């Protein structure tokens, strides 16, 4: 028994962070085999223009104790590639992945090549993270962890004048209508994600909590036409097909779950909780909610 | 900007999770320098758990009866030993992967990281608090006993927690690194029952400090109180005493914002009484508990 907010185990990636320093600019690097990425903005920029006038010797990448030399440079999309001398004895089985909205991920939050702290987090519909990140936090990454094998899908380049976090996958393209220049921008209107919410409520269930749970059922359309009025995301065919298992696990169809949703939206909570929440929580994935209610290791 | 609840890196203590088996019990275990700590109900069976003599059932073992997994590599276990509620398995492998450590017994209302692992593979991190009625509401299945609680000020691990019981309402309970439970609770199958729990009233004075800092005031009013009132009050909604240690340790955070701990007592006073009005506090809807001052100043404040 037990619900909570629970990231990977994220010693494989305390392994690889290191600290770039680049004139008065100091942030977090990824160093993966030979290779240490981060962000470009550690250089209105021409970043064309600030890297062609930088040599190797500029950039001063820093392992624990040790000084990492550079040995060459080059730019993918918003991210910054420093080729090093010395492979990482510590790289762990990787990929590089570009992740959905409503998929979620652990951040190691980094300041000075330092891991400070691990969290999960969620892709929000807007292309924004709701982190928690100070100034040095650049270059902190996100990450699942599937078997032995990380996915690196986030890079955290820059925080939001509503104190929401905006950041690239590893091959430098940003999530969201954001750039890496000091400019007027902003996070889009969020929404809730619906089959996180859904996900979550079989999780409720399965930790003994049914106070919420109806006799009646929906169509699928009729659920999106009232999930619409309350800035819910839509949900498709695929989310409910995504929910099978936890339907057949509890017993509760996907629809039934539904029209569950619906009476919440529609009459609120009415003094009770669910799972020690006043409100819908929507960043556990169905996936998220059958690996914690199972014990998966790593 | 942002608040989370936030756990400690877990890489430190990863390297020490091992898989422990005696019979058919499987459970984990902490291996650090040539020792592996684990529960003593590692050499119990289900006919022995209502009223074990753990003593008899030790001195029964030898110890080539205790199978130790670190990885896919078998340790060798040579000595054996019970201290309290743990077991400690002395090996002939050091393991070279020891942190810098300490075992520490925190008190109710101390927060900390736990590495939920099954059969010596950690599978998640989370962050957690000692409730006042010293269990912890943690994420637990079968097999997660002898998953571990820690903290990682500067590069020294901190362990302060071993798991070793689900209680019937779903909480947990477990012992300090020594084998001393936190609580009145025993490592028996008996009827045991948590207490009634209470709110962490420190804990959610730092978290309303915490709001202050990343700009959000709307909760504050124009009132004090004396802390007698204050008790006076919280005591109704199940709140825990606020004492002068804590009025003193929530200093720094009443410096940093200019709002005086019995102003903010008083502003506590009033959320109790009118609820939040539709209104969250640092996305949330109730009053959170599991963030100390020193977690907020550590995470607010780098
Ligand atoms: C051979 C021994 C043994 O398997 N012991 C573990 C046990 C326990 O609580 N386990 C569990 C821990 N954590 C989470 C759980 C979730 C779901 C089921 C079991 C969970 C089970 C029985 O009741 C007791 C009673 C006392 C003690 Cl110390 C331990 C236990
Ligand atoms: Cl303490």
């Amino acid at each position: 028994s037990g619900f909570r907010k629970m990231a990977f185990p994220s010693g494989k990636v305390e392994g690889c962070m290191v600290q770039v320093t680049c004139g008065t600019t100091t942030l977090n690097g990824l160093w993966l085999d030979d290779v240490v990425y981060c962000p470009r903005h550690v250089i209105n920029p021409n970043y064309e223009d600030l890297l062609i006038r930088k040599s190797n010797h500029n950039f001063l990448v820093q392992a624990g104790n040790v000084q990492l030399r550079v040995i060459g440079h080059s730019m993918q999309n918003c991210v910054l590639k420093l080729k090093v001398d010395t492979a990482n004895p510590k790289t762990p089985k990787y990929k590089f992945v570009r992740i959905q909205p409503g998929q979620t991920f652990s951040v190691l939050a980094c300041y000075n090549g330092s891991p400070s702290g691990v969290y999960q987090c969620a892709m929000r519909p807007n292309f924004t993270i709701k982190g928690s990140f100070l100034n040095g936090s650049c270059g902190s990454v996100g990450f699942n962890i599937d078997y032995d094998c990380v996915s690196f899908c986030y890079m955290h380049h820059m925080e939001l004048p509503t104190g929401v976090h905006a950041g690239t996958d590893l091959e430098g393209n940003f999530y969201g209508p954001f750039v890496d220049r000091q400019t007027a921008q902003a996070a889009g209107t969020d929404t809730t994600i619906t089959v996180n919410v859904l996900a979550w409520l079989y999780a409720a269930v399965i930790n003994g909590d049914r106070w919420f749970l109806n006799r009646f059922t929906t169509t699928l359309n009729d659920f999106n036409l009232v999930a619409m009025k309350y800035n819910y995301e839509p949900l498709t065919q695929d989310h409910v097909d995504i929910l099978g298992p936890l339907s057949a696990q509890t017993g509760i169809a996907v629809l039934d779950m539904c029209a569950s949703l619906k009476e919440l939206l529609q009459n609120g909570m009415n003094g009770r909780t669910i799972l020690g929440s006043a409100l819908l929580e929507d960043e556990f994935t169905p996936f998220d909610v059958v690996r914690q209610c199972s014990g998966v290791t790593f």
